[PDB]
């Protein structure tokens, strides 16, 4: 189900590891060989491994079972805030700024700085190209896609990426830097992350869909006219009503258990949910 | 049910025209009659208003009834960032600082402000005194309940509180407005709010007690031994299998159905929940 499929491991390793092996290091500057450095997102983006890492460890058990019941939502909720919060918005130190003043401009900034060894990195996207694969390897429920606080925490698209004597003097960061973050922050995580987070209200109980798919696997057995309601959400759960909206309206026997329990069991399709469950109503609304 | 006992209304008002009147207004200072007041917390306390409406205006309906299946979550939601982040958190502008330099002491701040009509209000204090109405009248799902964020943006307790030439010098809010934050803020939104809030992780399934108080319904009726499993969550939800773990683990026929309905209907107890709903299991897990 989830050696590759499902969350199982795919959805263990990455952002736990990814984080826990690039940006566990990189980087020996200010210290011993004192060429200059101020970027540390490094311990910065270290808070991020451990993080998701403990947290996807615990989007993760059957619970605190009796109080946390049956849990994971959990990372949808780390989602929540690496998104709207803390990256999409991680986005404002530019939304634009330095353009105009004597900033970009001829002088203070397209000169400072020919010490780059920041291309050191940039090397780095081999582990967002993981957590790439990640995505639908299986969506650690998309938490682990906060990673795309990588596909632009790797945006040195100014640096390694310089208008250097060709047409724009010191507007190499005006643009090509600028939108950067704009479209891909605002409508990043401050949309996506900002989502799956946001059905941390449990609803969205499904993509019109597996909704379709479901009721047409129940509509269908010998536990026939009598379906009543799916009600739905995520890593599972879904439910419900159904039995004899025909006669076996209340006519059948307790054998007819098993019969929704096909049904359910039939639910598998996916991956799957709960025995997403069901109340088999033998007398009608009607 | 919510008249007075449930969210009905009680929570539909407080943080909804708490804020909609009480800092909706009280200031009227550099502009006409020029004597200086920097804070302006009540734009900022505004957002908390409106947010607060609107979000419970949405903690509030059947749902968008498809996709938002049928939420409130919402609150509990809107709770965790009012509380860990933006209070619990707007504790941080001091957690201590100004005690020891020439600051708070014999100098700089036990002598510039004699100019206070600051106690204009203090008496607002009268609408967190009625958003402690709101708690348990019924806790808008406590999400009213960061009115707390006012049971200290009501702590001018240096504010109209000075030790004005008895003991204490200029050591007048390196206590009596130093602890203010960290136990009551740290151990408030930064937990409280950072809580229920943790469990739009849906989990909780109850403390035990209406955990207690439910089993002992279902445990006892014509619909006996056949208890399978409870799990529960906010605003209601609860669910389960049951029926004759001793005969009637096959035997009966769906009349048998209103006999968990019956229970269902009998987990009134509440206000409720959902028909917290019935499998109703003949063949037993022995
Ligand atoms: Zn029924
Ligand atoms: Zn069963």
């Amino acid at each position: 189900y989830g050696r590759l499929v499902s969350r199982a491991a795919i959805a263990a390793t990455a952002m736990a590891s990814l984080l826990l092996l690039i940006k566990i290091f990189a980087w020996w500057y200010t210290g011993s060989v004192s060429i200059l450095a101020a970027l540390v997102d490094s311990l910065v983006d270290i808070g991020a491994s451990l993080t998701n890492l403990l947290v996807v460890r615990y989007s993760l058990q059957p619970a605190d079972d009796n109080h946390s019941f049956g849990h994971g939502k959990a990372e949808s909720l780390a989602a929540l805030a690496q998104s709207m919060f803390i990256s999409g918005s991680a986005l404002f130190l530019f939304l634009t700024g330095i353009q105009h003043l004597i900033s970009p401009t001829p002088m203070t900034d397209p000169g400072v700085g020919v010490i780059v060894t920041i291309v050191a990195l940039i090397c780095t996207i081999i582990l967002v190209s993981f957590q790439r694969w990640v995505v639908r390897r299986t969506q650690s429920q998309a938490v682990r896609a906060d990673m795309l606080h990588y596909q632009s925490d790797v945006m040195m698209n100014g640096a390694i990426l310089l208008a250097l004597g060709l047409s724009w003097y010191g507007w190499h960061r005006a643009d090509a830097l600028f939108a950067l973050g704009i479209g891909i922050y605002i409508l990043y995580s401050a949309l996506r992350m900002g989502y799956e987070a946001v059905q941390s209200l449990l609803d969205r109980a499904l993509p019109d869909e597996e909704r379709q798919e479901i009721i047409d696997i129940v509509t269908s057995w010998p536990g026939v006219s009598g379906a009543h309601d799916l009600r739905t959400r995520q890593s599972g759960p879904t439910r419900f009503i159904q039995i004899h909206l025909e006669m076996e309206d209340s006519l059948p026997l307790v054998q007819a258990h098993m019969v929704a329990d096909q049904v359910e069991q039939a639910i598998l399709r996916r991956f799957p949910g709960s025995d997403v469950i069901i109340h088999q109503d033998p007398c009608s609304v009607v």
